[PDB]
């Protein structure tokens, strides 16, 4: 809320992991954790272990005097800027105007040119933010400012806020891309209507404190440079991912139970659920609460299964990934979920593939299985599907050449043996180019020209 109370301070000075992760349980008990104090906390202990060090053991340690300083500066600046008697306030419910203040008051502190700048130790002390980072600070500015009603919005590349009753009213308080026309102040109701992913298709998640909290220990990066990570920061984020999960506070987070799933594969804790159990429950999670509308839960599991070398189950959630964004229509700021793709496309999946092919040279692999040759076909239908009806094209000629690469991998008599149905394995086709190509994908040699224009046709 606002203001530092002796129950935060005698938990002071933070002076290990465990110490933070004593001071995020406290806060998470009140019914409206400080936002400001937890970012600013992350923040200092992320900015001075993200290095790299000689010394076995070190922490920063977090003394009071230094984080009450900060968390003045940020209240004085956010007081000393949004006079609330000028915006009335209906009954708990912010203005559109109030909201917009704080969101330019943010937007106004920022550096005007310029990794680890998400928290609000990096706003306070450096004036810089990246995106999320940028909407985070504009709801941790309105819990300070009162306004109960302010609350974090994130799709799986994209946050702003909503606000009013149950989070009616949304409003753009950042920038997303690269060279794309402002949106601040407007409402992402277009973005919903034109059926992109970055918006979810309202699907998206609106945060309440707690889930705000969530939010910024998944933000942690503990990476040091291209090779390194932190060691303590990882640690730090994976025991609060645990605390959170055990309070019910990612039961409706499904990219922070893929981000647990992955700290547990690198470090499994002694008495938790697998990855596994993990990976499954963030897709639970994403269709009890979100229409199954979202990309993440599958990638996640795909990711793991790639990794371990259970190649069929890798295709299988990968096809899964395409069954979901067949629904979307691909518009212009989607293009982090296009490279995903891409390289799952025309790079993971070759070399998955090329792997396979190779221990056929030297001994019941995938490659002589027609489910992965089934899965293969789902994939790529929903791929095409999902450029149906999209402004600009998904596929061209690169596709079409791993496609081919692709088909290749399975034996004639092996694909042969799978069923393609249009609107042993049976699949049924949903996009006009699958289904156009449906011949092809079947004959024991595969016409490559021929394929190669119809998967980039009009
Ligand atoms: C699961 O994949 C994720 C999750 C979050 C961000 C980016 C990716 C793609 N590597």
């Amino acid at each position: 809320a606002m203001g530092l109370k002796a129950a935060q301070k005698t938990l002071f000075p933070l002076r290990s992991i465990d110490d933070v992760v004593r001071l995020f349980a406290a806060e998470l008990g009140r019914e409206e954790p400080d936002l400001v104090l937890l970012s600013l906390v992350l923040g200092f202990v992320e900015h001075f272990l993200a290095v790299n060090r000689v010394g076995l053991t070190y922490f920063p340690v977090a003394d009071l005097s230094i984080i009450a300083a900060l968390y003045a500066r940020f209240t004085a600046q956010i007081r000393g800027a949004v006079d609330l008697s000028l915006y009335p306030r209906e009954g708990g419910v912010s203005s559109r105007e109030l909201v917009k203040k704080v969101s330019d008051v943010i937007w106004n502190s920022l550096s005007r040119s310029y990794a680890h700048i998400q928290s609000l130790f990096s706003f306070i002390t450096g004036t810089k933010l990246d995106s999320s980072g940028v909407a985070f600070a504009v709801v941790g500015a309105c819990q300070a400012l009162g306004l109960r009603d302010v609350h974090l919005a994130l799709s799986e590349d994209h946050a702003w806020v909503v606000f009013g009753p149950n989070g009616e009213q949304t409003a753009e308080v950042t920038w997303h891309g690269k060279g794309n026309e402002d949106r601040r102040g407007q409402t992402v109701n277009a973005g919903v209507a034109e059926r992109s992913w970055l918006y979810l298709k309202g699907s998206y998640m609106r945060c309440d404190r707690k889930m705000e909290v969530a939010f910024m220990v998944c933000a942690i990066n503990p990476s040091i440079d291209l090779h390194t990570d932190s060691l303590e920061l990882l640690q730090l984020q994976q025991k609060l991912l645990w605390l959170l999960y055990d309070l019910g506070h990612l039961e409706r987070y499904p990219m922070a139970l893929g981000n647990l799933a992955d700290l547990e594969e690198l470090e499994p804790t002694p008495g938790r659920p697998d990855p596994l159990t993990l990976y499954h429950k963030g897709i639970a999670s994403a269709k009890t609460y979100y229409r199954d509308e979202h990309i993440y839960p599958y990638m996640y599991l795909a990711g793991y299964h790639c990794r371990n070398r259970n190649v069929r189950e890798a295709l299988q959630a990968w096809a899964d990934t395409a069954t979901v964004i067949q629904d979307y229509n691909y518009c212009r700021e989607d293009e982090e979920i296009y490279k995903e793709f891409f390289e799952v496309a025309n790079d993971v999946i070759p070399n998955l593939l090329k792997e396979a092919a190779s221990l056929l040279e030297a001994g019941g692999s995938a490659l002589q299985d027609p489910e992965c040759f089934a899965h293969l076909l789902r994939f790529y239908d929903g791929i095409c599907k999902w450029e149906e009806g999209s402004p600009t094209p998904v596929l061209h000629v690169g596709w079409a050449t791993f496609l081919v690469q692709s088909l290749g991998r399975f034996e004639g008599q092996v694909r042969q043996k799978v069923r393609i149905v249009s609107g042993g394995p049976v699949l049924t086709f949903q996009s006009e180019k699958m289904k156009g190509m449906k011949e092809l994908l079947v004959a024991t040699k595969i016409n490559s020209s021929a394929i190669k224009l119809q998967l980039t046709a009009q």
